[PDB]
């Protein structure tokens, strides 16, 4: 049972800008997605101090980076707070509308795409390198969902019947044909060292079989 939704026009416009603008410094996507994972881990850690049972779904707080050359995917996995169905359909986008407007204005004033994270819409930097993004996510007291979008103005949400995650989020980047460098161990290591070397959770870079 797959539900299809339209992005708000402002968010669709942002996605088109990210896809269409000439901008060579694409590697910043990884810092943004790792920071999102870190934020999610911070949140479940903080909530667990007043309600320890929130970690019944898993105590380990960490990030995995998983390249797969056969599938042409780079997956960023965290065991953070996860996202609810309400997040995926309504609430993240409602918040994102103002950040998108501010980001657009900053760009017109001379900012560049690498500053996208300051506006709360760094997630969408995924589309610098991915033709499709699939997000599998599980929040306590909600179901496991798959969100997906290839841009073009729409996204889908379905209940996920794949392998149960416990709690957290997998961001699966289906890479563009000319962006397979982000499947290489040396390249990912370089980017993590340059931009994400003080993240306060273990980051395990898997190697390709
Ligand atoms: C400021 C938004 C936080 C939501 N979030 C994102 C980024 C994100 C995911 C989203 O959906 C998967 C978004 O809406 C499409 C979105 O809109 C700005 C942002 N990653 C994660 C993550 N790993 N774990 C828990 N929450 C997350």
């Amino acid at each position: 049972e797959v539900e299809t939704f339209a992005f708000q026009a402002e968010i669709a416009q942002l996605m088109s800008l990210i896809i269409n603008t000439f901008y060579s410094n694409k590697e910043i996507f990884l810092r943004e997605l790792i920071s999102n994972a870190s934020d999610a881990l911070d949140k479940i850690r903080y909530e667990s101090l007043t309600d320890p049972s929130k970690l019944d779904s898993g105590k380990e707080l960490h990030i995995n980076l998983i390249p797969n050359k056969q599938d042409r995917t780079l997956t960023i996995v965290d065991t953070g707070i996860g996202m609810t169905k309400a997040d995926l359909i309504n609430n993240l986008g409602t918040i994102a509308k103002s950040g998108t407007k501010a980001f657009m204005e900053a760009l017109q004033a001379g900012a560049d795409i690498s500053m996208i994270g300051q506006f709360g819409v760094g997630f969408y930097s995924a589309y610098l390198v991915a033709e499709k993004v699939t997000v599998i996510t599980k929040h306590n007291d909600d179901e496991q969902y798959a969100w997906e979008s290839s841009a073009g103005g729409s996204f889908t949400v379905r209940t996920d019947t794949g392998e149960p995650m416990g709690r957290g989020t997998k961001v699966i980047l289906h890479l563009k044909e000319d962006q397979t460098e982000y499947l290489e161990e040396r390249r990912i290591k370089e980017i993590v060292k340059k931009h994400s070397q003080f993240i306060g959770y273990p980051i395990t870079l898997f190697v390709e079989k």
